[PDB]
């Protein structure tokens, strides 16, 4: 039951490594999960709903990892503090590139995917802004741009730049350089005048 | 002839203000240009080809403006130098929001739109990197990240952030704040250690 759903989700994540959702049939998902087509429809209404659930799992995996980091005392080294946090996103989305690629594409065609992504980006921006505000309050960061506006641009940079790196787009930062690239821009923009 | 093509392009840019390309018919474009459907097909093969030409015009308008700025002596004020350049993109794409929105959407579905955008982003990144290299050579900027990698991330930030602002996405930087936001991040990341 839970196990049926897990098998459909695992099959979909596997097939998305090889081809887009458009070239994956319900027969393919049902076959991979060892069930019939009609039994598939008991668990999910469409292959698009399967992708929504996969992306929801990956997004909440990143969010929960960030929460675990937030619960711990702050790294006393400002650059390392931000690197560890950006690395949650680098590793979580980078470890699920098939879902990341299919989920990005689906933001265009699916209101539910677009709203899921928007909701979590707002959460992540709000958290970023609250950390920059704490750094300013402690006298560690200068009072330059409105923190929420700076947070927004930095989060959008990461959204576009990490994706271009994962997907091997031209142009892109090489995957093996993207974390250092983003950390530099975050730290100089948060701490600089 | 040239004038036929201009009227079809003007009609398409006007209708894209109100609805997406999917809800614009060839009859709509032909009607707006004062021609028949078959006469439309003499000038363009599809409504998608019309959008390609519109986006090509806007992209080359931005590129030519950047070239005009590049031809002049450099602004001696580093922050203003980068602000004027980012403003070319802010004003050119911001003055054509209907084409910008339709062109962004088309990167997903059109190889020709995706390649056009990729080509000009590579050009703009290469130019950015060459300016950062000149600033380092003159001793005005520190030798931190590889210039081309830093340029790539900053250009991708602008691509995503300017678009989110123009489209009124949630999240986004308000349009009236986006130029200052991006200039701050560029200048601190290019000149900071
Ligand atoms: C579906 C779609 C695909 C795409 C995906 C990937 C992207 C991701 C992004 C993220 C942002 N954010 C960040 O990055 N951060 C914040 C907080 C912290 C503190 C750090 C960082
Ligand atoms: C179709 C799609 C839509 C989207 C559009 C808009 C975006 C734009 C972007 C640009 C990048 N770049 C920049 O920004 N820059 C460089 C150089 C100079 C020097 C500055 C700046």
């Amino acid at each position: 039951g839970d196990d049926r759903e897990l098998a459909i989700l695992a099959t979909a994540e596997n097939l998305l490594e090889d081809r887009p959702l458009a070239d994956i049939s319900v027969d393919d998902l049902a076959k991979g999960a060892g069930i019939s087509r009609p039994t598939f429809y008991f668990y999910f209404p469409s292959k698009e709903a399967v992708l929504l659930t996969l992306l929801d799992r990956v997004v909440n995996q990143a969010d929960m990892a960030l929460q675990t980091l937030a619960e711990n005392p702050a790294d006393t080294d400002r650059e390392n503090m931000w690197r560890t946090g950006i690395n949650v996103f680098f590793e979580t989305f980078g470890s699920h590139k098939a879902v990341t690629r299919a989920g990005q594409a689906a933001r265009a065609t699916s209101v539910e995917v677009a709203e899921l992504w928007s909701t979590f980006m707002q959460k992540w921006i709000a958290y970023t802004a609250a950390v920059i505000d704490a750094e300013r309050d402690r006298g560690a960061a200068p009072r330059t741009l409105p923190a929420h506006e700076l947070a927004t641009a930095l989060n959008l940079m990461n959204e576009r730049t990490l994706f271009a790196s994962f997907a091997g787009e031209q142009p892109s930062v090489p995957e093996a350089r993207v974390l250092d690239t983003l950390v530099h821009i975050w730290v100089t923009s948060i701490y600089g005048e």
